[PDB]
DNA sequence: CTCTGTGTTGAC
DNA sequence: TCAACACAGAG
């Protein structure tokens, strides 16, 4: 009855079955939502901690070795509001497709 | 009604 | 900074 754990940083188990996702800066814990899959919880911490401690920080599955690409572009132009409210909503794919239609 | 995600606590 | 766990209260 004890939930599952995660071997991925930032993903909490849901009680349902799911994942959630939060990232934590200084004392508050910024939630990023709940998804069906693991990985996906994982590729929106990712993208949380891009945008909220840089290029150089440590990812689920990121490179740390692109410096300066249009998801750097993307997450710079964003408020960190921004971009938690995309992951919370599903909709951070959508929303960088429509942006790099430039 | 369902079930998120907040409150809280304790390791590190 | 981080997750484990219970369950208030958001939707």
């Amino acid at each position: 009855r004890k939930l599952p754990s995660s071997k991925y940083k930032g993903v909490v188990p849901q009680p349902n079955g799911r994942w959630g996702a939060q990232i934590y800066e200084k004392h508050q814990r910024v939630w990023l939502g709940t998804f069906n899959e693991e990985e996906e919880a994982a590729s929106s911490y990712d993208i949380a901690v891009r945008r909220f401690r840089g290029r150089d920080a440590v990812t689920n599955f990121k490179s740390q070795v692109d410096g300066n690409d249009a998801e750097s572009a993307f997450l710079d132009a964003h408020s960190k509001a921004e971009i938690v409210d995309m992951l919370r909503k599903h909709t951070y794919a959508d929303e960088f497709e429509q942006s790099r239609r430039k």
